[PDB]
């Protein structure tokens, strides 16, 4: 007898009856749908809701909800220009504590001959024209005329006179539009090859002083969702807000919920501070590339990485991250980039390290968790590569993905059931044989290994306490990437 | 909507499982055209589960305003002596013991009328119409069988050693019959440990 | 039968519950990274605190962290000149009578 | 060898539960008896002895 839905076994009527039944429709497993959220931050005049998640297709859209100028905005086109297809949602934080003031740009000297200025601020670059012999008054004047006329830049600037008996000195001092731990910004001068200040000029930078707090993301998780938000973007780095967003993750990551995570930052600091934050964390499901003296600032960076990351493990999860590139990311001046010591020490710190292609490109070396310890104090590599975390998130959903749709309300029963050819019956054997095939399905895909000891070690039983559960224990024995390759010649003449 | 216009579908829709298949889990199955309750008044996970602990069944509110019926339960938790007892939690138990009883009623009806038993070792002819305790029981077992190859008996060997036919020995005229329901479970939750060898 | 960890036993909600576990994840022994500390004297400018271990990772930051021309800067010079790779931590011992 | 032995302890046998050579342990149970933790030493041996 075939188990039948919805064709009653009391019925009489000679008229023929079908029926369409969708489980054991679809083969393979579909392809998750890439969905990233960015905890950005909207200044003021911003017309979207804090605290509340927002999709959003285009990044002029993205700033003229979450307020022009704001980090948020900035991230969310950084992140469109570096990728297109994925869905991608923001939940903008309002302000934090800390003065709204970033520092001053003293601008003074003499116009000695007649070039250009270009100042760097927050990675955009602008230009100003020096005229022989002019003051410092009229270019600082001319400076933040063009500072006001990109609203894109985070900071607003506004002239202040020399306040002294000098004359050609002037100052602008910059003023970021949201508040935050984040709000202070890089400003540099002549950072690409063959652009140089006149001689008259003399060009510095008066930071203020104060660290400013970070906003608390407790309403921000508290509305987050549901939906399954494979990749979770953190401008943010300190304690509190990743403390709650452990949380989060962990609680995610266990098989109450069954949707998994990701949490994609980035660090520009001093080398020691990086390596603080780095061997501190300790969490198996956040993810941070440490920088040192970035043009641009931390955020967005963060939304280019979480872009590539996304896009090139989705294509393939165990495929690793060694040459995807960062599109459009200003790289460190050189003297200032990590050697290779000290890209080596980051690794095995918990903080991943970029390489600079030649021309300026900057390109992803290797990209890993914060898993440095066991829960003992020895080390571990359970969780080291994120690629370890992409493959078992994809594995987990695979895995789930089948089961809820070949088995939706089945019978299970003892190996030795006979039970009818098309009738609904799971049993251990039955499990087995599926699991196995589902194995041999991502192993054609290419996101595992060994199949034999995954047969041998794969245990299936009736839980003996309480029925209707099926106790299920593998070894999947993951696919590894290429990472090194040592060699060693041993000629022979 | 008023509580007994859920109360009449969902019996609708369960009368419609169970006759199907009595063993067959209530687990996706749909209220059709019943307005769930709003978002923000619906029992999370947690709550689903503590209410399958105390007694009281539950439902699942899919996407597209779907009402499903998740793990329709009966409401006994407490054996006789208080304890705690899961032989009839599942209704697909009580359902599948009930037709078990009016299939083998059925059977014992039509097939056994105006016979008459004797002990094992009798001398009976092919045709007479006498049934010894070995005849039932193998008859139970064919029966058995019967209702095996459709599910709902999960195992045979333990319920042929435990199946105990015998004559009663006070009186006459009844076969005092002692069978292990041996039941058949319901495939409710997947457990599985994953330990990534790496 | 299997003890399985940080699922919840005794549970009657109809799903599917899949937990990821480090038991038998990891083969072998994870490479340990080298680490070298150095119990040397500093002085002159001697920026950093005596007795404090300091992770030093060029000659020109010990020279300027320890004092140019001193014990620890001469030693670190040398050390990483052998081998960079390894991670490195220097503890100046303030001033001898 | 104490650095690897400790490493291999810590992880592969955390909130196990040993017990006698003849218990009666299940196959996912986590269950360590003498001959296990010899089996897997031996084993480990192996490891770094190849």
């Amino acid at each position: 007898d075939i188990s039948f839905n919805a064709i009653p076994s009391d019925v009489r009527v000679p008229l023929t009856y079908i029926e369409f039944d969708n489980s054991n429709a679809v083969s393979g497993t579909p392809a998750p749908r890439q969905r990233v959220l960015m905890f950005g931050q909207s200044g003021s005049k911003a017309s979207a809701a804090p605290n509340v998640p927002v999709r959003i297709r285009s990044g002029s859209q993205a700033s003229a909800a979450f307020g022009q100028g704001s980090m948020l905005a900035l991230m969310a086109d950084a992140f469109l220009n570096a990728n297109r297809v994925a869905e991608l949602w923001c939940i903008p934080q309002g302000n934090g504590t800390g003065n709204a003031a970033v520092g001053e740009i003293s601008l003074s000297g003499t116009a000695g001959e007649n070039g250009s200025l270009v100042t760097y601020i927050a990675g955009q670059r602008l230009a100003v024209s020096v005229a022989a012999g002019a003051t410092g008054a009229a270019l600082a004047d001319l400076l933040v005329a063009r500072i006001k006329g990109q609203p894109d830049l985070p900071v607003t600037a506004e002239v202040r006179a020399d306040s002294g008996d000098d004359d050609t000195h002037a100052d602008v001092v910059l003023s970021a539009k949201f508040t935050g731990a984040l709000s202070a910004v890089d400003v540099r001068w002549n950072y690409y090859a063959g652009e140089t200040t006149p001689y008259g000029i003399i060009t510095a930078f008066k930071a203020a002083s104060g660290k400013n707090g970070n906003p608390d993301i407790s309403a921000s998780i508290a509305g987050m969702g549901d939906l399954q938000y494979k990749y979770i973007v953190m401008p943010y780095t300190d304690e509190p807000n990743l403390n709650l967003l452990r949380t989060e993750l962990q609680e995610r990551w266990g098989p109450v919920n069954q949707a998994d995570g990701f949490a994609v930052t980035v660090l520009s600091g001093t080398y020691g501070d990086i390596s603080t934050f780095g061997v501190s964390r300790n969490d198996h499901l956040i993810s941070c590339m440490g920088i040192a003296g970035a043009p641009e600032p931390s955020y967005l960076y963060a939304a280019t990485l979480c872009a590539v990351a996304s896009q090139a493990l989705s294509i393939d999860p165990a495929r690793p991250l060694q040459t995807l590139t960062l599109p459009g990311r200003m790289p460190p001046a050189v003297g200032d980039r990590f050697t290779w010591s000290e890209r080596n020490a980051l690794l095995f710190d918990g903080i991943s390290t970029f390489n600079v292609n030649d021309g300026g490109e900057m390109q992803i070396e290797r990209m890993i968790t914060m898993y440095r310890t066991n829960k003992y104090g020895d080390s571990d590599p359970s969780y080291l590569n994120v690629n370890t975390i992409a493959t078992l998130s994809y594995l987990r959903y695979s895995l789930r993905t089948r089961i809820t749709q070949k088995f939706p309300n089945y019978k299970l029963a003892s190996d030795g059931t006979r039970f009818a050819t098309g009738q609904a019956v799971v049993t251990p054997s039955v499990i087995k044989t599926e699991l196995l095939a589902l194995f041999e399905e991502w192993e054609n895909a290419g996101l595992v290994e060994d199949f034999d000891t995954f047969k041998e070690e794969l245990y299936v039983a009736r839980n003996k306490d309480d029925k209707d559960r099926l106790d299920v224990l593998c070894g999947p024995n993951l696919i590894n990437q290429f990472r090194i390759f040592a060699a060693q010649v041993q000629f022979i003449l």
